[PDB]
């Protein structure tokens, strides 16, 4: 057991193992410090109301597990995860340590024009974290820019687990969302990228799935058949039938090959979206595409999603997982 200090950050205080040095917010609450163990910088997360009601109770347990079984290049893992308490009686904060990654995708976007190389490997390194996160039998259900991170080498980390990067089937609530939700997310990526401008910007909710629908179109007979309710099926009809458009006239002069892949990931259809281990193999990738070197993550249990427990035997657990934390190498 550390030794931990005390110290207050806008309107909070922290206590965190002495280790950890120069605290300094960056948007629980986030700081920056440096590692004087290890000598790199780090982001400490300090968690909100960790055992407030079951819910949170059950959303710290979730979100520790995840956290912990994440360890893969293109995903933010772990470092450290500590609390100020000994034993579980004392136990109210849990605080989660990872790499300070220092830029996001979104402001890199915003200042340099990026080649058809660099979209080739930022979009590639997405799909390869994708696919060890899609092979646990997890979606990450919100990717977009902001929680992309990318160093100077251009090498980038999905961070996670607005509505311009979401999939217009959860915009509809419409449940049982497959693991192509976030495929959606990453062809808007993706176009984004390719022209250095937001493919749907809606400025709300309804305004959103309209740009949708005028670029790939009102859904075909095809997707139609599907849509179980009376209800969703008219409206439909009635909506002013438009054309899916060609990507090859929207994203014009881009990669013929990231505009063949852009149309098999912007679809309406779910069930016809690409996958994140097909898309790995498009030729698109194919100068950075290694299927020796794209591991799948180790099975996750997730038993405990299906579970209804008290708020004691969650902070309980969550306890357990503090205590069991084996740091990486
Ligand atoms: C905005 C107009 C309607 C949007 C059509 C979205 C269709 C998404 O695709 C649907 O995904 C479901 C998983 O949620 C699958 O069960 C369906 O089989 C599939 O068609």
């Amino acid at each position: 057991r550390p030794t931990f200090y005390r110290q207050e950050l806008n309107k909070t205080i922290w206590e965190v193992p002495e280790r950890y040095q120069n605290l300094s917010p960056v948007g629980g609450s986030v700081c920056a410090a440096f590692d004087t163990k290890t000598g790199l910088r780090v982001a400490v997360k300090k968690l909100s109301r960790p055992f407030q009601s079951i819910i949170h109770a059950k959303r710290t347990y979730r979100e520790l597990r995840l956290l912990k079984h994440m360890k893969h290049e293109n995903v933010i893992g772990l470092l450290d995860v500590f609390t100020p308490a000994r034993s579980l009686e004392e136990f109210n904060d849990v605080y989660l340590v990872t790499h300070l990654m220092g830029a996001d995708l979104n402001n890199i976007v915003k200042c340099q024009k990026l080649t058809d190389d660099h979209v080739q490997f930022l979009i590639y390194q997405i799909l390869r974290g994708l696919k060890y996160i899609h092979s646990a039998d997890i979606i990450h259900r919100d990717l977009k820019p902001s929680n992309l991170a990318v160093n100077e080498d251009c090498e980038l980390k999905i961070l996670d687990f607005t509505r311009w990067y979401r999939a217009p089937e959860i915009m509809l609530n419409w449940m049982h969302y497959n693991q192509t939700v976030d495929i959606w997310s990453v062809g808007c990526i993706m176009a984004e990228l390719l022209t250095g401008r937001t493919l749907f910007p809606g400025t709300d909710h309804i305004d959103q799935l309209k740009l949708i629908l005028r670029l790939v179109g009102t859904p075909g007979a095809e997707l139609l058949k599907k849509i179980s309710s009376e209800s969703a099926r008219n409206y439909i009809q009635s909506l002013t039938q438009m054309p899916k458009m060609n990507f090859a006239n929207v994203f014009i002069g881009a990669n013929p090959l990231a505009v063949d892949l852009l149309e098999k990931m912007l679809v309406l259809d779910s069930d016809k979206r690409i996958t994140a281990a097909q898309a790995l193999a498009h030729a698109y990738f194919a100068q950075y595409h290694d299927p020796d070197d794209e591991p799948v993550a180790d099975p996750y249990d997730q038993s405990f999603e299906s579970r209804d427990l008290l708020i004691d035997e969650w902070k309980s657990l969550t306890y357990d997982e503090v205590i069991s934390f084996v740091p990486p190498p």
